[PDB]
């Protein structure tokens, strides 16, 4: 009766993988999801449900990795490690892939209408153009608003001078005139529906959008911008530990890799399997952005008590003045 226990976001796997993987292997799946980083974490710290692999984001394995939730991979019992590339390995979140395996990557950027522009969008500070008066939403999120401030100002988005945070909530400021709100998920909506012009929200939200819009594009500020990732990992609650690393194997198989990318869009980290996409996924520079681009990328960092107050009372301040 060999099984496992997967927890994931709804809506990311290929269904047909978890098939092929039952046929390959004889281990059955019992497959649970989530849609939030809360519920996720609330669900594996309260311990008392078994799950062998889990698939968080970079800011959950850092939390969960500091309360000793997950399980320091076996790489002699990993096949396949080779095909991710190197430039999403080693990442602050997990120094040395202690804990976890790239699953998809992404960026933050622009998505914005073709028709409703004139010339595109290419950095942030074209956000700033008087051309896009009430035309922009933003991503309702501290880091993501602050952080596109400081990349605009040539600031690290870890940024941790008070200098450089002041000077970015006053550029910050000059861009009000051009936002339309600020909203998380429901952007979406206003851009497909073509109610707004520009969006700055992340390439998976972005992918999502442009496939029911022919009219949206995506771009990333090959300046700087935000890195993200979601990932595989072994919760310590693991109960089938060869049925764990038999899926991460499954998964590193670059026609695995490749065949989970076409179903859900996402920019994949196995390089092999990236050479085997369709042309026109595989060139577009919106999903795979070029090396210099990814050079400037910054995951965010961990910030303490004090520096997470910071930042987010700074974004406070800065909704006071749209009001
Ligand atoms: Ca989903
Ligand atoms: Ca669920
Ligand atoms: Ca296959
Ligand atoms: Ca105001
Ligand atoms: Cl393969």
């Amino acid at each position: 009766s060999q099984k496992l226990v997967i927890y994931n976001w709804g809506d990311y796997i290929d269904p047909e993988l978890l098939t092929q993987f039952t046929e390959e292997t004889g281990i059955q799946v019992q497959y649970e999801t989530f849609d939030s980083n809360e519920a996720m974490y609330t669900k594996i710290k309260q311990g008392g449900t078994t799950y062998d692999i889990a698939i968080p984001s970079e800011y959950m394995i850092n939390k969960m990795k500091d309360e000793d939730l997950l399980v320091p991979l076996d790489y002699s019992k990993i096949e396949g490690i080779e095909n991710i590339g190197p430039e999403f390995l080693n990442q602050s979140f997990d120094p040395g892939n202690k804990f976890s395996i790239p699953y998809f990557w992404g960026t933050l950027g622009i998505v914005y209408n073709e028709t409703m522009v004139d010339e595109a969008p290419e950095h942030w500070d074209d956000l700033w153009k008087l051309e896009y008066k009430n035309s922009i939403m933003l991503f309702d999120g501290a880091r993501e608003v602050l952080g596109l401030g400081l990349n605009s100002l040539g600031y690290s988005l870890n940024s941790k001078d008070p200098q450089q945070l002041e000077e970015t909530v006053d550029k910050l400021y000059k861009l009000t005139p051009n936002i339309k709100a600020i909203v998380a998920d429901e952007m979406k909506g206003y851009m497909i529906q073509n109610n707004v012009a520009i969006g700055v929200t992340f390439s998976g939200e972005a992918s999502q959008m442009l496939e029911k819009n022919e009219n949206l594009r995506y771009v990333v500020p090959t300046e700087a911008s935000n890195l993200w990732f979601d990932n595989m990992v072994i919760p310590k609650t693991v109960k089938n530990q060869d049925s764990a690393y038999a899926f991460i194997n499954f998964m590193l198989k670059p026609e695995n890799a490749l065949q989970n990318a076409e179903y859900v869009g996402y920019s994949t980290p196995n390089l092999p399997a990236k050479e085997l996409l369709p042309e026109e996924t595989k060139e577009d520079k919106a999903f795979y952005p070029d090396v210099e681009t990814m050079k400037h990328l910054e995951v965010y960092e961990k910030f303490d008590h004090k520096w997470t107050g910071k930042y987010s009372d700074l974004f406070l301040q800065f909704k006071m003045y749209r009001k």
